């Protein structure tokens, strides 16, 4: 699958500095959808501003978790069946924490933003399409967690 190799090659670049890259993703996310900020409630407190989130080790750990789940998806690009059940429960978990399935569209745009910014000219039309398909497949599996 040529799509899979474009994903593998672009991810190599990102995966070298995952927290730095995931930081861009989350900064962009809160800039687009500020109402996601209160959902991260560590030690029973909510973050007042997006910059507060960046000072939180728990929040930064969650960036690492996100980048790890993406890494699993890239590893399993040719077949996400090994990941379907895990991703369904991951959706269920995010439903429980208060995330609306609708917000995963903004997450997608934030992912594509991070990739465009990191890769520059190497973020070709084909690369963008490949990532949009992989992300779509991930969200499809996660969406099963929202009761159906
Ligand atoms: C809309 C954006 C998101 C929000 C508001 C959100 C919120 C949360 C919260 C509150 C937790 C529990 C606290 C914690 O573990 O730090 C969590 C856990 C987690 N998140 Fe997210 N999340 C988002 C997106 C994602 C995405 C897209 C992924 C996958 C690529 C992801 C991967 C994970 C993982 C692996 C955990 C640990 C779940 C567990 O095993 O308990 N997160 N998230
Ligand atoms: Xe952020
Ligand atoms: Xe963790
Ligand atoms: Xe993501
Ligand atoms: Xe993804």
């Amino acid at each position: 699958r040529p799509e899979s190799e474009l994903i593998r090659q672009s991810w190599r670049v990102v995966s070298r500095s995952p927290l730095e890259h995931g930081t861009v993703l989350f900064a962009r996310l809160f800039a687009l959808e500020p109402s996601l900020l209160p959902l991260f409630q560590y030690n029973g407190r909510q973050f007042s501003s997006p910059e507060d989130s960046l000072s939180s080790p728990e929040f930064l750990d969650h960036i690492r978790k996100v980048m790890l789940v993406i890494d699993a998806a890239v590893t399993n690009v040719e077949d996400l069946s090994s990941l379907e059940e895990y991703l369904t429960s991951l959706g269920r978990k995010h439903r429980a924490v208060g995330v609306r399935l609708s917000s995963f569209s903004t997450v997608g745009e934030s992912l594509l933003y991070m990739l465009e910014k990191s890769l520059g000219p190497d973020f070709t039309p084909a690369t963008r399409t490949a990532w949009s398909r992989l992300y779509g497949a991930v969200v499809q599996a996660m969406s099963r967690g929202w009761d159906g």
